[PDB]
């Protein structure tokens, strides 16, 4: 399945396959050169994976740290520095291949070399069919997630679909929580739905008809990126849960999705704390639970750390914290939610 981005000029293809590993070539030599930037697990796991085209004249591997502990200023300066001393060129190609962190890395280091050189996606977690789409690329700051970064359009997006086969359980659930997200998004029927079909954990992790629910996660954030690159408004909303989610997240250590996940049932516990959307918040909790997401640091959480951390976020202005509240499927809305709802929502979602 290929895609593509509809903006007036520079758009780029999207291919959601389980072959998608090929469309790498058609690339590579009509580049100068070519950085590949690889996670060192994913390095690991796929040895031979990329010899088929890395074993190439221009193609040299660029091995940075596993994960989130990549998105460093520090690993910002050596990774540059050490491909700058290729005497690259303003067309080379940097080749990101691993998760969601890997990307949005590789994406900063391609969208600053000479200022700006070509950017290939190619995502190999169930939570990069998100971060692999819209341009948004960065590092991390002392103060919180993506806090210095940038909006650089990839010059196409590779997600071969074969690399879910080697993804453990708790990526998984991760990677879930976004195709849920977009989910959620999509209406109260194409939540019952996938809530219908991913019944539990059994089925999550087999991850039959997940193949399905992807590519109907990446359409639907290419409509939103599309229509808001900049997010000027409403590509506010694939920020449903992250307000909460990127504090948990950072503050907690814990995968993305999982904060996400938690993230979502504290929007719903707002929407009801202000709109009274009246959520059924036992119904959320429960489902999670079958999923098998953990839910351990629920007690341990903070809102005086966290909250602190939420006037870092991204989406607020002068006048304090802002959210992506969901008043009714079909009705999000961002707004400001002073330390009220956020003093008496980090406590009943304590209640469970
Ligand atoms: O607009 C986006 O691409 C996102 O909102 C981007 C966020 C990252 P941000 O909140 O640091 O921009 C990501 O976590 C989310 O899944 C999708
Ligand atoms: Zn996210």
């Amino acid at each position: 399945m290929k895609l593509q981005t509809t903006y007036p000029s520079n758009n780029y293809p999207i291919y959601v396959e389980h072959g998608a590993i090929k469309y790498i070539g058609t690339y590579l030599n009509q580049f100068d050169q070519s950085f590949l930037l690889i996670d060192e697990y994913v390095n690991q796991y796929f040895a031979n994976k990329f010899d088929d085209i890395l074993s190439y004249e221009n193609v040299h591997k660029v091995i940075i740290p596993a994960g989130e502990k990549t998105k460093t200023f520090e690993q910002y300066q050596e990774t540059l520095e050490y491909i700058l001393s290729h005497h690259v060129t303003r067309n080379t190609a940097i080749i990101a291949v691993g998760g969601g962190a890997t990307g949005d890395f590789a994406g900063f280091v391609a969208a600053t070399l000479l200022r700006g050189v070509h950017f290939i996606q190619v995502p190999t977690t169930i939570l990069a069919h998100d971060s692999s789409v819209g341009g948004k690329v960065g590092i991390n700051s002392k103060q919180g997630k993506n806090l210095i970064g940038a909006f650089y359009r990839p010059t196409a997006v590779i997600y071969d679909l074969d690399f879910l086969k080697t993804l453990p359980f708790k990526q998984i659930l991760s990677g879930y929580a976004e195709v849920y997200k977009h989910a959620l998004l999509n209406g109260e029927s194409a939540t019952q739905d996938i809530e219908q079909h991913f019944k539990d954990r059994e089925i999550l992790q087999s991850l039959n008809g997940m193949d399905k629910y992807i590519a109907k996660g990446i359409e639907t954030k290419l409509d939103i990126v599309v229509a808001d690159e900049k997010e000027q408004g409403v590509r506010k909303f694939l920020n449903l849960g992250h307000t909460f989610g990127h504090a948990v997240e950072y503050y907690h250590k814990i995968p993305h999705g999982h904060a996400v996940m938690v993230g979502i049932i504290y929007q719903f516990i707002v929407a009801n704390a202000l709109f009274d959307s009246k959520h059924d918040i036992s119904h959320y909790i429960q489902y999670l639970i079958q999923l098998g997401y953990p839910l351990d640091m629920i007690t341990d959480l903070d809102f005086e750390t966290l909250y602190q951390y939420m006037l870092s976020d991204k989406k607020n202005d002068k006048q304090g914290v802002q959210m992506v509240l969901m008043r009714q499927f079909g009705d999000i809305v961002v707004q400001h939610v002073d330390q009220l709802t956020l003093q008496h929502a980090c406590e009943q979602l304590k209640t469970y």
